[PDB]
């Protein structure tokens, strides 16, 4: 698995307020088209799915696509209604995974 | 130790171009004034030292105090000259540490 960290901004929003969930992943997002010093291709390995869950229910998704940058940041906007925990699951083209969680307290 | 991830934006800056280094840490940053549902003060435990190194030289620093937010983000602007590696070391008030690295390729 690859390192992932989830954070809320503001860290503790109040009920009814809009806030952002930010997920950062340590990942090369290798496209498969770059070559090493010998001219050999470096195999592709990029994040292709990000799923956000809140209290056991899927509430957001992202399909990053190809030609992305290393150590990406994914942002999602939500409205604070009730306290709960966000769990984010990420997957890449090699089948590798990332996972992070962050608690929402009002 | 606590999880830390460093990223650059743009991820691959051009020579002479300004870029941003972002460091995110998974950390509660307890101020020492919060009480749990039981009424127990929650002991302070926050990041109080952030040291950024580039090719062995310390090029950025922060010494945050209490009242900071959970899972903090610290950002610094640099100008790209030569390629090199960023290493960041974090420490908190209990002596726990975080470390991350990101390569600057032009």
């Amino acid at each position: 698995p690859f390192r992932t960290i989830a954070r809320l901004n503001p860290a503790k929003p109040k009920a009814g307020e809009e806030f952002r969930l930010q997920v950062v992943a340590q990942h090369p997002n290798e496209p498969g088209t770059r070559r090493d010093a010998e001219g050999k291709l470096i195999p592709a390995k990029y994040i292709n799915l990000v799923e956000v869950y809140f209290e056991g229910e899927k509430v957001a998704e992202a399909r990053p696509g190809p030609s992305t940058s290393a150590n990406p940041l994914y942002a999602f906007k939500f409205k604070a209604e009730k306290a709960g925990t966000f769990t984010i699951k990420l997957k890449d083209t090699d089948g590798d995974t990332g996972e992070a969680s962050v608690k929402l307290e009002l």
